């Protein structure tokens, strides 16, 4: 009725979709990345708005405030729980979908760029490349991830040891707050600008665009991928890795992927084969690396190479909006501060990763720049002392095959509890996991006590400052979801 009435006064009607609209199913599904959340049993938005101008976003928020219809914002749609376009329980909401606002304006000489939230990471990276072969930006690894959610929740990838997370390399933003007002760094103040850069999506307003500093990379980088089965000595090698990798020079990141009794060591090095080989021989000879393992290429070519194994298809891999990969998926994460006993590595490789519904485990080492930033300097607290992060990933491809992978995910998380961080058990906000806890709503406001349960896991000692900031910029909890920062007020 009147919410829609208000929208049509301010926004071109071709940018508005109701459930009855012919294109609604298509617009809704276009950036859903998880087949668990696309099916008809999921709660759907009442309306979808696809702005092309910032004034459309402002109008949508004003209308929502006036008619008390809450808005969930979607940029790339990768939210692991789908909270950008679905709710867990029946309720009325509109989705503001930013996929049409996708400009990237790079200033090569100043080494800065303005990037719309609706741009995907691959589009950002590709625009940086068109400006310079020796500039980069340290955000996620997956090209179809949206800038908006990736930066809001922190954002890290293969440059994290060198340059930290995306959010700490953001120098300004353009944001629409809960009253429809347009803000930048100057107008929003220290607290709000601190919170929005890593404090998770949705909670602190709709970010329209981000200004980033662009960072130097050499014209040639080197990648290798070396696998070790357990008979090839994987357990002893990974047991050494967990101590060595966090301490390596910042130019060298060695992550691990495991999906059975075999570990694949994937390395990105900001330099040439010529200097890498002696570094490896000196610091990590157990891996058995030699020049035949090296793949030299530009930074921009390393993005599809690391993620997909592709060397030959830059535009197709980075500029892709077909949305073809739509697994059913479950995810969990952990942080590790103390080395695992060799027996735990034996169990993970020989036992947990050879079970029905077993998934994939990805291990990213910290240390260096990401660990040098104080824990409270940004909302992202997983810094000093971190050896590595773990992501537990489960994919399946048929609707009725969820039981086994969901059970595995729960069981291995229980198994790992004694060896990972605790009090709280830390997790990465952008690896969203609703089983960590969800909000309770009382008198139409999310409660501080329910928020704290999962909030301390994502944000540790930063959670209370996030909530106090929330209370100042959005006391009525307009921008929320089931796992958004609750307001903490007078
Ligand atoms: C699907 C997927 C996710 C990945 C992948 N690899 C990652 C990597 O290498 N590094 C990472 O740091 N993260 C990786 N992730 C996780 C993604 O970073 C997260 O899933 C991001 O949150 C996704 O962002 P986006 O694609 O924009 O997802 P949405 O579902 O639109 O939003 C997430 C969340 O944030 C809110 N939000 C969106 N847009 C905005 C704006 N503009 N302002 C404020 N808040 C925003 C949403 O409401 C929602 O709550 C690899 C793959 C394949
Ligand atoms: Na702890
Ligand atoms: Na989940
Ligand atoms: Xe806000
Ligand atoms: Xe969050």
């Amino acid at each position: 009725e009147d919410f829609l009435g208000c929208l049509v006064k301010e926004i071109p009607p071709r940018l508005l979709y109701a459930k009855s609209s012919p294109a609604y199913p298509s617009v809704l599904g276009q950036t859903i990345r998880n087949s668990r959340w696309s099916s008809p049993d999921n709660v759907k938005p009442l309306y979808i708005i696809t702005p092309t101008q910032v004034s459309h976003i402002q109008s949508a928020v004003v209308c929502g405030r006036r008619h008390t219809v809450r808005i969930r914002v979607r940029s790339g749609g990768h939210d692991y729980e789908g909270l950008s376009y679905r709710s867990l329980q029946p309720e009325t909401f509109a989705v503001v979908d930013l996929n049409k606002m996708r400009a990237v304006w790079v200033d090569g000489k100043a080494r800065t760029a303005w990037v719309d939230s609706g741009a995907q990471l691959g589009e950002l990276y590709y625009a940086i490349y068109k400006a310079s072969p020796t500039l980069a930006f340290p955000a996620g690894v997956c090209p179809t991830v949206g800038v908006g959610g990736n930066f809001a929740g922190g954002g890290f990838g293969m440059l994290l040891r060198k340059y930290g997370i995306a959010a700490e390399n953001v120098i300004d933003v353009k944001l629409v707050d809960a009253n429809g007002k347009l803000h930048d760094k100057k107008s929003m103040g220290d607290d709000h600008f601190w919170a929005v850069r890593g404090g998770g999506g949705e909670s602190f307003g709709i970010v329209v665009a981000w200004q980033v500093k662009l960072l130097p990379v050499p014209p040639t980088v080197t990648i290798f991928k070396i696998s070790k089965t357990v008979s090839e000595g994987a357990v002893d090698i990974i047991n050494k890795w967990q101590v060595v990798a966090p301490q390596l020079p910042a130019d060298l990141m060695i992550r691990i992927i495991a999906q059975g009794p075999k570990a694949t060591f994937e390395a990105m090095y900001l330099g040439t084969c010529k200097t890498l080989t002696p570094l490896m021989s000196s610091k990590f000879p157990e891996l058995g690396m030699n020049p035949s393992h090296c793949n030299e290429m530009s930074w921009i070519q390393s993005i599809p190479f690391v993620h997909l194994g592709h060397r030959d298809a830059l535009e197709d891999d980075l500029l892709n909006r077909q949305n073809s990969f739509k697994p059913f998926a479950e995810y969990k994460s952990d942080y590790v501060y103390q080395p695992f006993p060799k027996t735990v590595w034996e169990q993970i490789l020989n036992t947990w990763l050879v079970k029905p519904g077993a998934g994939i485990m990805i291990f990213d080492p910290y240390g260096a720049t990401i660990s040098a930033t104080p824990e409270s300097a940004t909302p992202f607290p997983h810094r000093k002392g971190v050896l590595f992060n773990i992501q537990y990933v489960n994919y399946w491809f048929a609707p009725g095959a969820a039981a086994a992978p969901l059970s595995w995910s729960k069981d291995i998380y229980n198994y790992m509890e004694p060896y990972v961080s605790k009090n709280p058990r830390q997790a990465y906000a952008n690896y969203r996991d609703i089983d960590l806890g969800r909000n309770e709503v009382v008198n139409d406001v999310s409660t501080y006590a329910s928020g704290k349960v999962w909030g301390q896991k994502y944000f540790k000692g930063n959670f209370e400052r996030l909530a106090i900031t929330k209370g100042k910029v959005d006391p009525t909890d307009y921008f929320r979801n089931e796992q958004s920062i609750p307001p903490l007020i007078k």
